């Protein structure tokens, strides 16, 4: 019996291998803090952007108090809680308090709006929603009111700030209570995938596979008690949470330092002030920092490791990382679904510059296949399929999408196009999935098309990616105007999408209007040819 239904557990044969190999160590996710705080209670665990800092024993205690307060509210074993918080200490405490209460965090980003939040809350049948009050000029409590009208299961709303009619997250606090450990083979959290279908999809990560993700990534990244990790991406991003992210920093006893934004203004000062040794960024932020050192005077010398992932860093800026930033580059080809590829920190610089890494686990299995599903010859380009000790066997409550996306023997189809080199390192060559990668931000084309076509002037919509030198891809919305009406232009369509509740990173960069969409045989919209007609 598993505490949650709607997910697809590993076959018992694989489970026994991964336990025998020491990958699945049988420990709840919250135990990495409990254990580090018992051994190093007085070490500084967490620093925020203001300079406020907390020990391991203070983090562990506060998480115990907030787990107790959550239970006084009825948020307990197996309930799903949508979490949408900025890079604050409030997120870190709530993450471990939800785990210790038995609740399942459903992690969303600050940029997500009503469309994403309502669907994610509905799919998970979430019983609570955790928000800030106002962030980047948006009042998230308005969003929480709209979410509660569409999703009746939401009983509580916890606000990191002025809670209005809702519950203040700071008041969720009570004397610690003995709370039962969860089964380590159960789902610990739900991640939001970037998406390839009309509706976002949630990824269950179990305690055993996510601990191993964190533990093995910290080993390969040299994370130790002397690591000062700067959280530049959102705390809810798998990359900054667990690869090794903040959980890996806390697992080994380093210091987590929270950045409010990735701008040099904020990031470079925290690196100088806190003596940050490691961080992780997307390539657009990499290029910015690579530029900004020529007019910023911050001392960044404590930097030892810059991870760059989410999209492919080019070889020319990759080669600039050591001269400009004085640190080692690690390319990270990962996914919230599982498989992580890392360059090794002592790889020859050729491989750190030209490749996106090699798999994290000895039991990560890699297949590269052609259109006919057939394995390619060595060193040819095909679609990557993967199976392993921390890669999901199925999305959460998405059986139709599961039947298209995983092979009969359990291989997850990444939708990425790759080459495997003789050393085992991968080179990302492109994408088979219909998903735009806008500076690391993933845009499901089908989701956005369903949004655009709901506009009264749009009949059909085909969303196509465009190369961009600094963003990697931008978004073009190709529109067939509704019969005898005028399709909207770029600013009006963007305004319609915002009020419909679409995250701002999914707003099209460009609008193209045409009479019909190029079609292949079988009658599907040819977006390879649109990529040409719109050029
Ligand atoms: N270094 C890279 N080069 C080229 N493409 C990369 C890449 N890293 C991710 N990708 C692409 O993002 C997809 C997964 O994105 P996701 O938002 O779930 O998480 C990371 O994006 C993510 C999660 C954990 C660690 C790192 C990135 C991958 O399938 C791939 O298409
Ligand atoms: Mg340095």
């Amino acid at each position: 019996s598993h505490m949650l239904d709607g997910w697809v557990p590993w076959p018992e044969s694989f489970a026994r291998r991964y336990r025998a190999a020491g990958y699945w160590e049988g420990r709840p996710l919250d135990r990495l803090l409990r254990e580090r705080a018992a051994a190093d209670p007085d070490r500084i665990a967490l620093v925020d952007a203001a300079g406020d800092r907390w020990t391991y024993a203070e983090l562990d205690r506060h998480a115990d108090r907030q787990a107790a307060g959550l239970r006084r509210l009825g948020i307990g074993a197996g309930d799903r809680v949508v979490v949408q918080l900025p890079n604050t200490d409030a997120f870190v405490v709530l993450f471990f308090a939800l785990l210790r209460a038995g609740a399942v965090p459903v992690l969303t980003l600050p940029a997500h709006r009503e469309s994403e939040i309502v669907h994610v809350a509905e799919t998970a049948g979430a019983t609570a929603y955790v928000i800030p009050d106002v962030l980047d000029g948006f009042d998230h409590r308005a969003l929480a009111r709209a979410a509660r009208k569409a999703v009746p299961s939401i009983e509580h709303v916890l606000v990191a700030g002025e809670a209005a009619e809702f519950t203040a997250l700071a008041d969720v606090d009570a004397a610690p209570v003995p709370l039962a450990e969860p089964d380590p083979g159960d789902v610990a959290l739900l991640l939001l995938s970037g998406g390839t279908t009309g509706k976002p999809k949630l990824i269950p990560r179990t305690h055993d596979d996510y601990t191993y993700n964190v533990r093995a990534s910290a080993e390969v990244c040299g994370f130790d008690s002397d690591t000062v990790y700067l959280v530049v991406l959102p705390t809810a991003h798998n990359f900054a949470l667990a690869c090794p992210g903040l959980l890996g920093t806390l697992m080994v006893g380093g210091t987590v330092v929270l950045a409010p934004t990735p701008s040099p203004e904020d990031a470079f000062e925290l690196i100088e002030r806190e003596k940050v040794t490691a961080t992780a960024v997307v390539p657009p932020v990499a290029l910015l920092w690579l530029d900004a050192v020529e007019w910023e005077d911050a001392d960044l010398s404590s930097l030892r490791l810059l991870q760059v992932g989410g999209s492919k860093l080019g070889a020319e800026p990759a080669a600039r990382v050591r001269p400009a930033l004085g640190c080692t580059l690690q390319q990270v080809f990962g996914m919230a679904e599982g498989l992580l590829n890392y360059t090794r920190l002592d790889d020859p610089s050729d491989l750190v510059i030209q490749t996106q890494g090699r798999p994290l686990s000895p039991d990560d299995e890699i297949r590269v296949v052609d259109e006919d599903g057939r394995d390619v010859a060595p060193g040819e380009t095909g679609e990557l399929l993967t199976r392993g000790p921390y890669t999901l066997r199925g999305y959460y409550r998405a059986p139709e999408h599961n039947a298209r996306t995983f092979s009969d023997d359990g291989f997850y189809r990444t939708g990425d196009l790759v080459r495997v080199l003789p050393s085992g390192h991968l080179v990302v060559e492109g994408r088979a999935k219909d998903q735009i990668n806008r500076g690391g931000d993933k845009i499901s084309a089908e989701e956005l098309e369903n949004h655009i076509m709901a506009h009264p002037g749009v009949h059909d919509a085909a969303v196509v990616g465009m190369p961009d030198a600094t963003m990697g891809e931008r978004t073009c919305a190709c529109l067939v105007p509704r019969a005898g009406r005028s399709a909207p232009a770029q600013r009006e369509l963007a305004a319609f999408l915002t009020d419909r509740g679409v995250a701002a990173y999914k707003l099209p960069d460009r609008v193209e209007v045409m009479d019909a969409f190029p079609r292949t045989s079988v009658g599907k919209t040819d977006k390879k040819e649109l990529g040409r007609r719109i050029a």
